[PDB]
């Protein structure tokens, strides 16, 4: 049974960003193309974007081309829509469907996106990609920035393990200049895709000492010493990374 559930909608101002998720169950999600469509008050269901089963092909409506990006994580049976540079006319209920745009959402589906000058000015950060890996292994963390993200000048990563002080480990500006804590240098890489409102932490050569809750952080004015941000304005809720040997 095909079961889809959208999330990540909300209220932003023009020029803001949102990241929609659609979690799939009850079918081989990775075998099928998937689609986002949207319905604005008193209008028909409009096709927005389609992505191939394997993620390697995409298509977009002319009205969103260059602003929205479809993606998927087949290991997590989840479909995403990154909504950058939001406009008032992007306001709609957004729906995920199996296939190419001929599918109809089931009752109960939908996440509301509202783009309004009357929305608040707020930033939200959300990490993902934590897991349990072996010593010497690799992991990639992501951080989605949503809301009024235009003010951000620098982003970075912190970590904290039970019993120890939080540690700032890497930071980066919009031009891509980065610094690192000595503890992670030449093992971890921070990268971004600010066109896509995403920050990454590529983690290689993992050690047990790397086991920690990892958090992303942002600020409106860059203040960093050796990878460690001070004067942090915004921060996420955390993703756990556990490095062990069995």
């Amino acid at each position: 049974q095909v079961q889809l559930q959208e999330s990540g909608g909300g209220l932003v101002q023009p020029g803001g960003s949102l990241r929609l998720s659609c979690t799939a169950s009850g079918f081989s999600f990775s075998s099928y193309p998937m689609t986002w469509a949207r319905q604005a008050p008193g209008k028909g269901l409009e096709w927005v974007s389609t992505i191939a089963s394997d993620g390697g092909s995409t298509a977009y409506a002319a009205s969103v081309e260059g602003r929205f990006t479809i993606s998927r994580d087949n290991a997590k049976s989840t479909l995403y829509l990154q909504l950058n540079s939001l406009k008032t006319e992007d306001t709609a209920m957004y729906y995920c469907t199996k296939g190419y745009g001929d599918g109809t959402p089931a009752p109960g589906q939908g996440t509301q996106v509202t783009v309004s000058s009357g929305g608040g000015s707020q930033v939200q950060l959300q990490e993902s990609g934590g897991g349990s890996v072996q010593v010497g292994g690799s992991l990639r963390l992501s951080c989605a920035t949503s809301g009024d993200t235009k003010s951000i000048r620098c982003m970075g990563w912190f970590r904290q393990t039970p019993g120890k002080e939080r540690e700032g480990i890497a930071a980066i500006d919009r031009e891509g200049f980065a610094t690192y804590a000595d503890s992670v240098y030449d093992r971890f890489t921070i990268a971004q895709d600010n066109a896509q409102n995403t920050l990454y932490l590529e983690m290689n050569a993992l050690k047990p000492e790397d086991t920690a809750m990892y958090y992303c952080a942002a600020q409106n004015m860059c203040r960093v010493v050796r990878g460690a941000m001070t004067g942090v304005d915004y921060w996420g809720k955390g993703t756990q990374v556990t490095v062990s040997s069995a």
